[PDB]
């Protein structure tokens, strides 16, 4: 009893904000 998926589009949009990295910095 488990599959976020109520909590896999915060996964996702999460990844935008992998995005808010796009990138390890300098």
């Amino acid at each position: 009893m488990e599959l976020k998926a109520s909590e896999f589009g915060v996964v996702l949009s999460v990844d935008a904000l992998k995005l808010s990295r796009q990138s390890p910095l300098g």
